């Protein structure tokens, strides 16, 4: 029995998914502030007999009686924690709207937890927290140092998680740097679907891709890489969701207390490279808008898988090309959502 | 002609300054929760500013209760806010970090939002020196690296940080950012000075209770230190001094060429935990029974400030030493033992 915050949002979505199939139950907590119900009912049925298993409630983590509710009526065994903002650009703009919902939400989140004695916590952590990296491949204990709100708010989140722990040894938390999830389920039948204007490169391509949008801006174009534009290590959502469950197998090993784990795939790529990916996908041309950096980007940004692999025993498996097939494939089947 | 709402009013910083805006000129409408304070200090500085008891006003609000303080923003042009509230224990903060976090940073955001609302994007905001963390280079100067080591220095790097982040995402805003060193004694009328709710954390207010005799004895946190004596070393300022640069700071808040900016706020010279225990011996007659105990999480070995940039910019130094210090807290004590009573 696990609770699901921001369950029904991309990455939550997928995970669930993979909860219910793997025998667990799940309740979903969401404000739908970029996401709708819709995603939970079609994860519902696509999970199938397990669906039962499933429930799910508008509310906001900040709401701390609408929270105090959902723990009262249910034991969790553990928490895992998506409900957030971000969007390092929307950040720049919006600081205190960033620090308000990720702090706020989180620490009201830790405080009902441990009023109810549920003390088991997977936490959405960011490849952010590497700031702009100094070093190739960004490892768990690489310096740790934000660029931009949101990149503060999970790093400074981060912190009080080790805070917490640190208070009370009854706490088992494992934090995973989530480098660029993309893609979809490969049925096609879920996939990343954002309310209000994306924020995340490839929604933005899916959507100029079926005529939601007119053209992606591609931020930055002087980066010191082998085509000017900035990289990221961007890896297959399944893949991403599958290293939660294996984060859940973890929580009760031998002694865990407070893991950090990097989920990436340790391959860099391109911003174009990804458009010319998804153009390899889909048959489609996406028009581009050539413009400055965004506030708050690190140029070269990719995780190392060694700790997770010796660790939680999770690999990526799929490779760009998968990526771009199963997003293609849940955004031809779904141009305009839920 | 000129209006100040200050939070943590009723504390012993917020009090002492409170006082002085009011001999100032200044007009004040103070918000506390009473969580570490009592009505009785704000009652006590308004007979003590005479004339000018008349324009303080002090509401009772937990800058978390956003309803009650867009109130407070609503009904008064507020020309700039002195933000003093917030729990400060180190001891505390390790113990339970979510009432830290909790208070000092939904605290903050809070008032930042109402205040954003309102448009008074004028902040004075309380900073600490444990932001200078395990410092390399002393005397500690506001160009040098920041961190912190407990979750109370958390709330004070994490919310510099966020004020530097509303800051850019604004121009509008005038922030400056004072890093106060330690705080202490009290007014030399002696009737208002510390007095915080249960077990106080600070050195000189455990120092002063087992004194009058509320407290058996001082644990000294580290006798194995690099210093003269083996014990930590601090640079302890007038808490009078300390208010007036707080005027010091709303003067300069209107100069163009600002937008966030650090001062430090201490005297420059340094001090030991057992140095201040002699000196308050001294000023008081008392002996303070002491155990030897280990360092505490997180403290520093040595810290004092730079007052350089504070001088140049804010035209203010420090005027009292370690005597004085030791004078108005033993002044304030040997009456009020128990505070406020
Ligand atoms: N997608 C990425 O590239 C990426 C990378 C690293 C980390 N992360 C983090 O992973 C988590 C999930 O990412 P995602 O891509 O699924 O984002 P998402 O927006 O698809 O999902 C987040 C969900 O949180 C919900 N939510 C937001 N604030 C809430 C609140 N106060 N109370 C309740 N629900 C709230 C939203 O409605 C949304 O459904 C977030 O914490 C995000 O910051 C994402
Ligand atoms: N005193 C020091 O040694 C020292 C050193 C560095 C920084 N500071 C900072 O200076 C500020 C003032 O310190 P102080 O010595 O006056 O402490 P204090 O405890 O006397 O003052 C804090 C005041 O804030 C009030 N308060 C706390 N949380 C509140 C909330 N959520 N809403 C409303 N009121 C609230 C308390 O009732 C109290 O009156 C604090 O922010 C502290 O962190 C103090
Ligand atoms: O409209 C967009 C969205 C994203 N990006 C870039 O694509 C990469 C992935 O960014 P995204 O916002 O998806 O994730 P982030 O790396 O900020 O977590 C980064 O180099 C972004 O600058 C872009 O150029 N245009
Ligand atoms: O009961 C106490 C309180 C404080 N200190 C020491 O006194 C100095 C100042 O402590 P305080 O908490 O007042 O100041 P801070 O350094 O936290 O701002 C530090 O070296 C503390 O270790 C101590 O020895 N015993």
């Amino acid at each position: 029995s696990v609770l699901v915050t921001g369950g029904a949002g991309y990455i939550g979505s997928h995970t669930v998914l993979q909860l219910l199939e793997g025998g667990y139950s799940a309740v979903v907590v969401d404000n739908y502030d970029n996401s709708s119900a819709a995603s939970l009912q079609r994860v519902k049925k696509l999970a199938g007999e397990n669906g039962n298993r499933l429930s799910f409630h508008q509310v906001d983590l900040r709401d701390r009686p609408a929270l105090e509710k959902i723990f009262s009526e249910t034991k969790f065994d553990a928490v895992i924690h998506f409900a957030g903002l971000k969007a390092v650009g929307e950040s720049v703009e919006k600081p205190l709207l960033y620090y308000n919902n990720n702090i706020v939400g989180t620490v009201t989140l830790l405080e009902v937890m441990a009023q109810y004695g549920c003390k088991n916590l997977v936490f959405s952590s960011s490849a952010t927290v590497y700031g702009w990296p100094k070093e190739v491949p960004c490892t768990e204990e690489s310096p740790i140092s934000a660029t931009n709100p949101y990149g503060r708010t999970k790093l400074f989140l981060e912190e009080i998680c080790r805070d917490v722990h640190r208070s009370d040894s009854e706490w088992k938390i494992i934090l995973l740097r989530y480098f660029n999830p993309v893609g979809a389920h490969p049925s096609g039948y879920i996939g990343e679907d954002p309310l209000g204007v994306p924020n995340n490169l490839m929604p933005y391509v899916q959507q100029v891709a079926v005529g939601r949008r007119p053209h992606l801006t591609v931020f930055g174009t002087d980066y010191k890489t082998k085509d000017g534009t900035a990289v990221r290590d961007y890896i297959h959502v399944m893949d991403l969701a599958d290293g939660h469950i294996a984060a859940l197998r973890k929580l009760d090993d031998l002694k865990i207390s407070c893991e950090v784990y990097n989920l990436g795939t340790g391959n860099g790529t391109s911003v174009l490279e990804m458009v010319a990916a998804f153009e390899k996908a889909s048959g489609k041309k996406i028009p581009l808008v050539m413009a400055g950096r965004r506030p708050g980007d690190a140029e070269v940004v990719y995780a190392s898988t060694e700790k997770a692999e010796r660790e939680l025993n999770w690999k990526a498996k799929n490779g760009i090309e998968e990526m771009c097939r199963d997003l293609w494939n849940w955004a031809s089947n779904n141009p305009y959502g839920y």
